[PDB]
């Protein structure tokens, strides 16, 4: 509802440590959705427990391979463009 269903069903290619969070979590492909990009996001995040009880909105991703990547060290999964916008940044 924030971002659109064409935007989220776009094949994308991740650059190569993106690819390499993805692959962690057992993503198997060169290419995919926006939306499978996101859902391999959540299963590392969920798995790395970067998250906290306090807020529970708040991605905690200082000192990680993820925070690196979205070159912050914490964010709101309610923002959805600023997330996606970070994602575009590790694409192709
Ligand atoms: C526990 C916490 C921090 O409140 C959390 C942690 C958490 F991992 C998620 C969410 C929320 C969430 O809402 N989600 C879906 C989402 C959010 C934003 C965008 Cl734009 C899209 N999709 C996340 O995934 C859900 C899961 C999945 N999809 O398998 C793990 C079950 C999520 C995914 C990717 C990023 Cl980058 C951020 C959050």
């Amino acid at each position: 509802s924030q971002i659109p269903a064409s935007e989220q069903e776009t094949l994308v290619r991740p650059k190569p440590l993106l690819l390499k969070l993805l692959k962690s979590v057992g993503a198997q492909k060169d290419t995919y959705t926006m939306k499978e990009v996101l859902f391999y996001l959540g299963q590392y995040i969920m798995t790395k427990r970067l998250y906290d009880a306090a807020q529970q909105h708040i991605v905690y991703c200082s000192n990680d391979l993820l925070g690196d990547l979205f070159g912050v060290p914490s964010f709101s999964v309610k923002e959805h463009r600023k997330i996606y916008t970070m994602i575009y940044r590790n694409l192709v």
